[PDB]
């Protein structure tokens, strides 16, 4: 329940997809509960409890495929568990049963799924993965066309307290003038808006449809991990699959 | 507390600003607890209290002009008590100690302040006004350059709710063929995101930085009041004032 969020948005039928928060685990403090990161310090016997936790409560039709995230572009197409490497940072999937994941603690994580219910996807976005088109790679591996794929935004540092460097808003602008918009001026730094900068990203691939985005993992502490606020913490998931 | 949502933006020193719940006040179903709304048919006697303990919680320096809301996208600005007509959808203010507001239970709620923090406002927009051009309305009331101007979108029905005709959808193509992105189709009509139609509006006027667009009060039945959801039902607001 409260260690579970189902994504508002226009579901197709044959499709289902939660998010984890930080409630309902067995980690101690900076893990504090129900941290699924295996790679960030917490006790291995408390982060397996917490996965078997979350995947009964998300209902998960099998384990997730876990990747090897390196803030990159490169998708994984689910095609089999016998895999040649899991390095990237977003998976595709046309399969039954397969579950697509990201993990995030402030980074972007966007799911996906055509209006036919037949494609799924999870993508895990940080602002370097995001400046690159992890999005845009996500999308082109579809077969369906753009129009026809809706996303949700899962919950990231919000605008209100991103604080980023002037590379980072550097980095954004030397891709795409409209990128902009997406950085308030914040002393010597600017605050920025990932949501409005996938927005952005999805828009340009010719996806229509773009859902969620209302939250702020920095902000709402009782419900998030954020490694911007503590730099040693848990770590949340989102996922997706085909019924 | 729970009776109030504090908006997560970059505030300037100068503005005050915040949005009720249905949470902590004295009427009952189906106005149950705080009901801010004098015209929905609830107990007098209750929309008072509910009034009284809001603006408290909320700390506003005086009483809200409130509106004779009508849909539309007429401005008032807020320079005086003796008013000709409140026959208006928004409200401005450049003087301390105004309270603008805005009653809601679905329709889209949108507040402005700019970065100095000299000038707020405070929208109405349901799918008509927004449709009109009210949001373009309350910018121009500004004295400040679009892009100094910051907006937050209150809590309102979401895409996966907002189910409409397609009356509704001809009419904002009708004013811009983009706003094609904001309806997905839904049987013989449509799920409309007004929170995206929204951001374009905001955009065409040059604002930049847009915040919120986090809810739906059709689905958070504990926390939002909802018209479409139950047709008998109170009313939330949200309050901006300079300081």
């Amino acid at each position: 329940m409260n260690a579970l969020i189902v994504p508002q948005w226009p579901l197709p039928k044959g499709v289902a997809a939660c998010s984890s928060t930080r409630i309902g685990g067995v980690s101690l403090s900076p893990y504090d509960s129900l941290n699924l990161g295996a790679h960030c310090g917490d006790n291995p016997e408390h982060v397996e409890e917490n996965r078997k936790r979350l995947f009964a409560a998300g209902n998960l039709p099998s384990k997730p495929v876990w990747l090897e995230q390196v803030h990159g572009k490169n998708v994984l197409r689910l095609t089999g568990e016998p895999y040649a490497s899991k390095r990237a940072d977003a998976s595709y999937s046309n399969t039954p049963g397969t579950v697509c994941a990201v993990m995030t603690a402030d980074c972007l994580p966007v799911l996906f799924c055509n209006r036919e219910g037949t494609e799924v996807a999870a993508a895990h976005a940080g602002w370097r993965g995001l400046c690159e088109g992890v999005l845009e790679e996500t999308v082109t591996c579809f077969a369906d066309k753009p129009e026809n794929i809706i996303a949700w935004l899962g919950p990231a540092i919000g605008p209100a307290a991103f604080e980023v460097g002037p590379e980072v808003r550097d980095a954004f602008l030397a891709k795409d003038a409209q990128a902009d918009s997406a950085f308030l001026p914040h002393g010597e730094k600017f605050l920025a808006d990932i949501y409005q900068l996938a927005r952005q990203r999805l828009a340009n691939t010719g996806v229509e449809h773009v859902y969620g985005g209302d939250r702020c993992t920095f902000s709402e502490s009782e419900t998030f991990f954020s490694y911007r606020r503590d730099k040693t913490t848990g770590r949340m998931a989102s996922f997706i699959w085909l019924i």
